[PDB]
């Protein structure tokens, strides 16, 4: 019986959850700097354990990016990613207007989840590019 | 020589620059809501005309997205995109730490600009996905 909260997770839990979800690691320093500064955060807990999260960055009008959609491996494929996204999309729908753009960077196995929410690839017209420090 | 500014653009100048850079328009409503809320904005002016801009959204530690890289069609192909990116990369360098991720969405020829600054494709393992309202 998982609980939905809008609480920001601890740095330790955030970092560990990314690893558990097979995402690129983040340092505690990066987490300390970033966690307080999302537009919106959703965290899922099973008792006191963080089992999933999602975050949004953006400018509140013209552009948003959904980031850090992460679910523990043992909890995957059971609807928790959709629970996270449902709340994220509720947030974005309350702020978005005509011409607002929302995007994300999806690892290929994640495409299925995001497709449920109406996302489509930017390719072939445009592609993600990145750097890591 | 162009004047470089980190000031908030006007809604008119922003919307006008998007259109005249050959990008999809933003409504003035979206611009009004979005413009104050980027982490960083650089604007280039030729005398009293806005000719270029770039913006950054993010959480200040873990993730940033570079957005709205817009240079007038009539000013393209001569280093102004690079000038914008130099100022953006300066901003990110002063806030980024080990593990910070920065991404963007680029079409073709545009990818040639970002490659100069060390950006590489997310594809094939990861891809941009979007919704537009």
């Amino acid at each position: 019986m998982v609980k939905v909260t809008y609480d920001i997770p601890t740095c330790e839990d955030y970092c560990a959850l990314r690893i558990n979800a097979g995402m690129s690691p983040k340092t505690r320093e990066a987490a300390e700097k970033g966690l307080p500064n999302a537009l919106f955060t959703v965290t899922l807990y099973d008792k006191d354990r963080l089992i999933g999260m999602g975050r949004v960055i953006g400018d509140g009008g013209t552009v948003f990016q959904i980031v850090d959609i992460a679910v523990l491996k043992s909890y995957q494929g059971q609807a928790y990613g959709s629970l996270i996204m449902e709340h994220i999309m509720k947030y974005i729908k309350n702020v978005s207007v005509e011409s607002v753009y929302v995007s994300l960077i999806a690892d290929y196995p994640a495409d299925k989840l995001y497709v449920k929410f109406g996302f489509m690839p930017t390719e072939p017209d445009s592609g993600g590019m990145y750097i890591k420090y």
